[PDB]
């Protein structure tokens, strides 16, 4: 291709086209790790171990063993093992809440005096880092978790880059970039396999399984990218003079939303939809005229491609691929799930293009919307209602029009995720546009760039609190949609840290290069 | 356990010496170019053709044939029945006219001289040449009836192993009516038995066959994954649709360089067989009208009014037609969706007329039924699609023209339907004579339309390769497959065998 993509599509197909020795060894090491999760340990040691299993990307292999470990630890009658221990209190608080076992913010009170958190806690970095990490599991009105974040952030930053203990130095720097709660499972696993190997408390059996299982999952990913690349070259959209790296960037995002091998077909369909969202966003933003885009929108609204030949090739090809792929995805729901998803996929595309039109209307009129006007439209235009409603269609038991209507109605859980994805993307922009979060709020309140960014950062923390509380009352939603909704937010944080070199490094270590085994 | 050719589990698993091939290709290139006696040359390029290798040497074979057509001294074939017959056929095969009068030496005013009954090689070449004939070429008709009788009479009495095999093979189907790719597998075995076998040509035939087979295996993997993805493998009205369609497609075109077109033709074939069963066996009256209406308007709004087992074929037809039309836009610069939507609407209209006859108790003339039955067989759909995907600079104008079914295309489509009706309402329609006498009449229409096909290849035509080859090769596919459709017993094991030898099992080398 010209310009060049991150990797050539012929090479990406190369990848998928792990010796039987290793699958057998993997089942063996898996049973040995089950035994370790099950085995009697001191409660702190057990929490540390299952936190390690999670960060290595292995919770999906041990869901039963990890939850049962966590329930056991919540039943442990004597509290002396965590009381007055900042690290143990913090980790317990976090692991309990991550597993739907409530722990009050009051457990942190004893670490404060009249003026706030006790300055002397700065003498224990491991404790500060566990406090920092735990603070992100907090809800609205949990003021002590807000103080904990501010204090632990401030104290860790006063040492970032200058910690003379390699593994804690790396983890502190990594955490201040993004807290574990905000990071993807799959990209964290690759980073943490390296970190873990350098740590004092390393279990070589767990580490050996983490590398083996990483490589096996990666081989499924390599076959998916082969299929997706073949599909993408098949559409001819790799040759559009826009949306360079559209397919690989969508797929890398998808791995953040869902990495598990058993969700391969769903992941491939989400990656196809992301590649089309990126492509068609560029059709609307950096190619089409207002008149071309009116016809694109109208064809989509009516699901009628009669007039498609009035669009030039570079606009007609994206339109008809959106149409053909949406029909294929809808058809999969009929074939696999017994429910024709074409009305649903046609509807979320119509909603999305309507949001683009409103954005373009404002941009042409010169209109300068408020933050709340901007976000009600921009949470649609980012594409996550499309991606998430589609993910629900493809996974809900017994899909129905009424269920799909409900998800597309933005229950608080979904609205939070979509607003978060939009605001996180907007915060990732560097040198400047009246139609992004920061400038809309600047325009509203007469605020500076600095004060407006601080405001938007606060909105990020607030919507995470609602996300967190929604999981303690998941209401009509179940796995895997619960995970999808949170993990698209983590994808956004990871891919919009406030470049192509970083993206290639991430794609190289997670998708292309197996972890070297000493087996 | 034996691998099941009908198991989509097995078929989905398919896909998962080139230096010697390129070396031996140049050696074979050199053998077609090197000087030989003009008869030995014709024999050599006929051998190349029959080994399914002509596609590798189109330019060397044509120039060989042109060189022989200019060889000035005729002493090498005059009064030699084999040589006269081989020259006739190879020349006409290459669009160089030879009159039927070259077979004057071998007949008088009373016909072919009964003396020739001992001359097995001669009789076989005469028989094969006769099928290159046109209408009113009555010497070629007489050569056929005569060669056929004399060949039947000597069959089990031929000492040469390879000549005995060739006579028995020719009497089932002349070479002209056989597919290239299925014949290539057969002929590799027979050729190895011949006295004049060229071991370089035989080694390259095997190597190229296995290389091309590996291409087809990747195609069947992709197509089987697609078919399982549609869910149509789990439908009632089942008939191993995809694998059968693919086995037909291989008769229509086998060349690796036509892979994508072959896959799309195989998909359309699988959908035609499936939807025909929807209209002929499973669908209610009200269901078929909605299907037809949805297709006519290319509007799937009301799809949900159809039950699962009908909605799935419908949406797959819609989705696949949109994909194929899209491929034309992407690859050929022309949006083919209006074209694929039209050939499906026309096909479903042929299904509506079948029912308007059955329910109104109407009984059509042979000419009436065949006007409709040449559309319903689905070869307009397949051939118009093949033209959309291959024609240089496609346009609506050119697509309306092919879809009007001018003689060349109409002859192929009638031949496909007639050949099919010969192997189980063509016979019933002509009868409304008896069974035996209609059949004999319909066999006659086969010979007739073949002569019109043959002539079309000499006449001015908008059409070029590869569509000229597609149009003749569907007819060969029909000849080869038409009497093994039943899907049990002898029919099923002969089909499985063809499937296994040409698609699955490589040719052992050394
Ligand atoms: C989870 C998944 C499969 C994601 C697919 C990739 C998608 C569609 C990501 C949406 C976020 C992206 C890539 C934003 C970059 O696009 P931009 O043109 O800057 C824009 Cl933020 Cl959409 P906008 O057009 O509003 O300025
Ligand atoms: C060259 C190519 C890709 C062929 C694809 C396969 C196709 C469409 C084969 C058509 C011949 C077949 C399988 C006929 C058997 O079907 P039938 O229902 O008996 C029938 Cl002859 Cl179509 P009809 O409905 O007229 O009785
Ligand atoms: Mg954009
Ligand atoms: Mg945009
Ligand atoms: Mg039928
Ligand atoms: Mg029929």
């Amino acid at each position: 291709n010209y310009p060049p993509n991150l990797w050539d599509y012929e090479f990406l197909q190369s990848l998928g086209d792990v010796e039987e020795k290793h699958l057998k060894l993997a089942d063996k090491l898996k049973e040995e790790v089950k035994s370790l999760i099950k085995q009697t340990m001191e409660p702190l040691t057990k929490l540390e171990f299952i936190d390690t299993v999670r960060r290595l990307g292995l919770k999906y292999q041990f869901e039963t063993e990890v939850k049962e470990a966590v329930v056991m630890v919540s039943k442990y009658e004597n509290d002396a093992w965590w009381i007055d221990n900042l690290h143990a209190t913090s980790l317990r608080f976090r692991i309990m809440r991550e597993n739907g076992i409530f722990v009050p913010q009051d457990v942190f009170e004893r670490f404060k005096d009249t003026d706030g958190f006790k300055n002397q806690l700065c003498e224990d970095v491991k404790g500060l880092l566990s406090l920092y990490e735990a603070s992100f599991l907090g809800w609205e009105g949990e003021d002590i978790l807000d103080e904990a974040r501010t204090f632990a952030t401030s104290k860790l930053k006063s040492i970032e880059g200058k910690i003379p203990s390699p593994s804690l130095a790396k983890k502190v720097s990594h955490a201040l970039d993004l807290p574990l709660h905000w990071r993807t499972i799959r990209y964290e696993a690759r980073w943490f396999i390296d970190t873990y190997e350098e740590e004092e408390d390393v279990n070589l059996t767990l580490l050996r399984y983490a590398k083996l299982d990483f490589n096996i999952v990666q081989s499924f990913h390599q076959k998916e990218i082969g299929r997706l690349s073949r599909w993408w070259v098949g559409t001819g959209l790799d040759k559009m003079p826009f949306a360079r790296n559209g397919l690989i960037q969508s797929y890398m995002y998808a791995i953040g939303m869902l990495f598990e091998p058993n969700l391969g077909e769903v992941r491939e369909m989400e990656a196809k939809v992301g590649a089309l969202i990126t492509t068609i966003d560029d059709v609307y933003d950096v190619y089409g005229t207002m008149e071309e885009l009116e016809l694109f929108t109208d064809i989509t609204n009516r699901w009628d491609i009669s007039k498609a030949d009035q669009l030039p090739r570079n606009i007609r090809m994206p339109l008809l691929t959106m149409f053909n792929t949406s029909n294929d995805i809808g058809y999969w729901a009929l074939k696999e799930r017994g429910f024709n998803g074409i009305p649903c996929t046609a509807k979320v595309w119509s909603d999305q293009l309507k949001s683009y039109t409103k954005e373009a209307k404002w941009f042409h009129e010169g209109h300068k919307p408020t933050l709340e006007e901007y976000l009600d439209n921009a949470l649609v235009s980012i594409g996550f209602p499309n991606l998430l409603v589609t993910s629900y269609l493809l996974t809900v038991e017994n899909p129905t029009k009424e269920k799909l209507d409900y998800v597309n109605s933005l229950p608080l859980f979904v609205r939070a995720s979509c607003i978060l994805c939009r605001i996180i993307n907007d915060l990732g922009t560097s040198p400047d546009d009246n139609l992004k979060s920061i400038q809309c709020y600047m325009n509203e309140a007469g605020a500076s760039q600095e004060v407006a960014r601080e405001h938007i950062e606060g909105l990020v923390r607030m919507w995470w609190k609602r996300l967190n509380k929604c999981l303690f009352e998941p209401s009509p939603f179940a796995e895997p949609f619960l995970s999808f909704t949170v993990n698209v937010v983590r994808g956004s944080h990871f891919f919009y840290q406030y470049a192509e070199s970083w993206t290639k490094k991430q794609g190289m270590s997670v998708l292309i290069h197996p972890i070297p085994l000493n087996e």
